[PDB]
């Protein structure tokens, strides 16, 4: 009759596998700044705001027309793998990629059809920027906890390839003023890549690592939205992080990794700063892929568990700000 | 232990509010022909293609540059007025809808800063073509049978005048081929409109309609799709009614109103000769209105409450074909 934070956690429901995509072609910034230094000296800066100030180094993008379909669609070829599942066993596919192949069918309706899902299969696309990953998982684990479904994929591909080569065209323009110039910027933060987590109800699954569920804040009030956005953005994650201690009983000290979607190298370390966070328990792979949107986050996961460091019970907080502003917060326990 | 159809349907959630908008103005099928006449003449087609084959006499538009986000705002004040409680009761909030403001962030987010949200108010976007509101309902049955929330709200707002403007121009151009001018029609018949439900907790709501919840079945091996699409969609629809049978216990001819997705007059007459489905509870605005798109099952919905011959205790079954393939089928009882 009582409520108790823990009481909407998930008991049952587990990630059975994990994989990731790099993508292939390694533009370093270095390189791109040569293309950019004719604009930046007739601008007059002599900042090299990507390598020095965003603390980007390189991104990796596509080598050919890449859908975010078909990216989706390898990495979740390879959860598969790494579940030791087959195809048939997928009740559920969501997609929640930003890149988007068509305005319809739904990118979902695309993976699934390539993968070769059942008739029983349920899909569709969840979009909500730079969280949609996690919203994925949620929409999932409450299938599994119910029984709906015993495994879903929830899947995400990303391509920036054509915002590169538009962008890099209008920066490139004689008549483009500093200050486009600046707004323009932003998007050479951006990578490719892609990532899949198959989730299984936990007695299908014994010894995988447990998702506990989490809690999400929202500022929609900032909709809208410089240094006015990371003032909001830790003022959402200050209140987020108060929902997490009282449904997952989150402590900082006491967690052992976090996964943290980055923005850029200033604005995660304001972030870390903010809430007393160990550098050192930050896996960050925005200087050498850049910003993977909603991937982001499954990307680096799916890279900790390859280098083999986690252990059985560690407890790994997920967690981003996004545009909305939402903000939200997750655990998973190894 | 044993599994049963009944076990996977919602016990505890309600319709507390439901709400539509129609677009103001009236664009005839008259009119549109008016300005095709020249194309049709020169193309030598002497059939009223709207008219007397899709079977649309008029659609509604927006009178001004009204945005999806705008239109589900409209729809969701309306809503909250019909269940008789402030946003401040908001835990969730879906958008489902096709049109979208931007890329980022969610149209979701823009409605709930629009409406006034609390922190707590969870939101994001469910795309999935014209089936994503059933969708969007789901999801928040879910987490209200979990008790997460106490209230939720699923939004769709459409707009059309776009894609009417581009089209039109497209279609009246000296070198249109009679393939393009075909191809183009279809957008023709597209409508604008909004709708949007306030779900609840059934203790909160007493007397309130019921949300059982339903089925989806898929056909993602043709997510490329003519008459083919017509026989794969009627072929979808035969496997979608089995699970309805399984689960929700449904024989045609005890459901007493059938609120139906509808891309044109003929596919849904034959749709409605396949199943052998009463005419007379087939309730449709699409001679009138247009295709809504995801939004069109709620409104129609919405139409009938207000139109006020639903009886407590009816059996309303929900459903459509969408592209992906797929089909949902869902029961309200009122
Ligand atoms: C730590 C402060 C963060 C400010 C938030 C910035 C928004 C970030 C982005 O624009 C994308 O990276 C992801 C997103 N918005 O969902
Ligand atoms: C009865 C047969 C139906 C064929 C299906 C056609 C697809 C319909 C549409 O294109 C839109 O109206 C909605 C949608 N595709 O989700
Ligand atoms: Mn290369
Ligand atoms: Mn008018």
């Amino acid at each position: 009759l009582v409520p108790r934070g823990s009481h909407m956690l998930f008991q049952n429901v587990s990630i059975a596998g994990l994989a990731h995509i790099d993508a292939p072609h390694t533009l370093t910034s270095k390189e791109i700044n040569e293309r950019l230094q004719p604009t930046y000296d007739r601008l007059g800066i002599k900042t090299d705001v990507l390598g020095d100030v965003a603390g980007i180094h390189a991104r990796r993008l596509w080598d050919q027309d890449v859908q975010a379909s078909d990216a989706a669609t390898q990495a979740a070829r390879k959860a598969l793998i790494d579940a030791n599942i087959g195809i048939e066993k997928i009740g559920l596919l969501i997609n929640t990629s930003v890149s988007r192949d068509y305005l319809e069918p739904s990118t979902a309706s695309i993976v699934s059809g390539n993968l070769g899902v059942s008739d029983h299969c349920m899909t569709f696309d969840v979009a909500n920027a730079c969280l949609a990953f996690i919203n994925g998982m949620d929409i999932a684990a409450r299938m599994l906890e119910r029984g709906e479904i015993d495994y879903a994929l929830v899947v995400d591909g990303e391509t920036a390839n054509l915002v590169y080569e538009k962008t890099l065209e209008r920066m490139t323009s004689p008549d483009v003023t500093e200050e486009e110039f600046r707004n323009e910027l932003a998007a050479l933060t951006l990578g490719c890549g892609a990532a899949a987590m198959v989730m299984a109800r936990s007695e299908l699954v014994p010894d995988a690592p447990r998702y506990k569920g989490g809690v999400t804040r929202s500022a929609t009030e900032w909709n809208k939205l410089t240094r006015l956005l990371l003032i909001e953005g830790i003022k959402l994650a200050q209140k987020t992080f108060v929902a997490a201690k009282q449904v997952l009983g989150w402590a900082v000290e006491e967690l052992d990794q976090f996964v943290i979607h980055q923005v850029s190298r200033p604005h995660t370390a304001a972030f870390v700063k903010s809430f007393g966070i160990d550098p050192a328990k930050v896996m960050t792979i925005f200087g050498e892929h850049g910003n993977i949107g909603p991937a982001s986050v499954p990307i680096v996961l799916s890279k900790l568990k390859e280098l083999g460091r986690l252990k059985k019970g560690d407890r790994i907080a997920l967690l981003g700000i996004g545009s909305g502003l939402n903000c939200s917060m997750a655990e998973v326990v190894w």
